[PDB]
């Protein structure tokens, strides 16, 4: 917190693949922990955290420089009708800090790190969070290799989603069914006139997704690998909301842990570039591809006496 460093590099450019791919070597030559994540605090930026002296600035600096000038980002932006948006998102998000001015377009910025105690409830909660971040930042480069590399990025992003749920829900797969349901609703309670259509694109798809559901509850590479890497942070996750030390079925200590593993999971959703309305679709698309194919409604029923 006084030892983290935070670079902020403004690109207006939503596509950040390649710019994240570039920095991938100053991540490498950290020998601390560093990660990376989106964040639009003074407009859409690139945010490098390393809790080490190295790289450094200068460094940094070179990096990231050669690649801004070589691949430098045309997108404008509406400062006017963003700004309203971010004062917003400072009280949802919780985020005392300058809004304004924003950033100039293809800019480095130093910046100092912001805490996020007081949303996540302890400093033992923020320090799992960058261990996670961490972690997640290394399989993130692999990840955005495939996606640049033309593969699907949704289609990543929702094998995560029915890795982790398979992995971690009490009950596997059908257990997951809820919490998909559950984001999906919050959403569209939001938004009434898209419940039709998030419907119309899950049936054109329904079948398809259903295939993939299956094929990642039976395993994959990615699949297990992602599972893999959220186990770290299931033990240590316990003891944290055990001790009440992190945010808070309701009081259930196996419930607690899912929901925690699945926020880990749509935080590397954002990290590969899933916006909230892709995010909220996938969650859709999980839960009724989950209904569909295990028959969830026969079962809850079922398990009704």
């Amino acid at each position: 917190g006084m030892t983290w460093r935070r670079f902020d590099v403004a690109y207006h450019d939503p596509d950040l693949d390649r710019l994240i791919l570039a920095a991938r070597p100053l991540l490498s030559e950290s020998p601390g922990r560093s990660w990376f994540q989106r964040h639009w605090v003074r407009g859409p930026h690139l945010e490098l955290w390393f809790d080490h002296p190295e790289p450094s600035w200068e460094r940094v600096r070179e990096v990231l420089g050669t690649h801004l000038r070589a691949h430098p980002s045309r997108t404008r932006i509406d400062p006017d009708r963003l700004l309203p948006q971010h004062r917003r998102l400072a009280l949802a998000e919780q985020i005392d800090e300058p809004l304004l001015p924003f950033y100039d377009d293809n800019t480095l910025h130093r910046a100092v790190p912001r805490s996020r105690v007081h949303v996540l409830g302890s400093a033992a909660a923020e320090d799992l969070f960058h261990d996670f971040h961490a972690a997640a930042s290394t399989a993130a480069f692999d990840q955005l290799d495939a996606v640049v590399a033309g593969e699907s990025r949704l289609g990543l992003a929702f094998e995560l989603m029915i890795a982790a749920a398979h992995a971690h829900a009490e009950g596997g797969i059908t257990g997951g069914f809820v919490s998909f349901r559950s984001h999906a609703e919050a959403f569209l309670a939001g938004a009434a006139g898209l419940r039709e259509r998030w419907e119309a694109e899950y049936r054109t798809r329904a079948e398809a997704l259903r295939a993939q559901v299956a094929a990642v509850v039976t395993g994959t590479p990615r699949g297990r690998a992602w599972t893999g890497l959220l186990d770290g942070f299931a033990g240590r996750g316990d003891e944290l909301i055990a001790s009440g030390a992190l945010t808070v079925v309701l009081r259930s200590p196996s419930f607690r842990r899912y929901r925690l593993l699945l926020n880990l999971t749509a935080l590397q959703m954002s990290r590969l570039g899933v916006t909230a309305v892709q995010r909220s679709l996938l969650c859709h698309f999980a839960a009724s591809a989950v209904e569909e194919e295990y028959g969830v409604s026969a079962i809850e029923i079922a398990v009704g006496g």
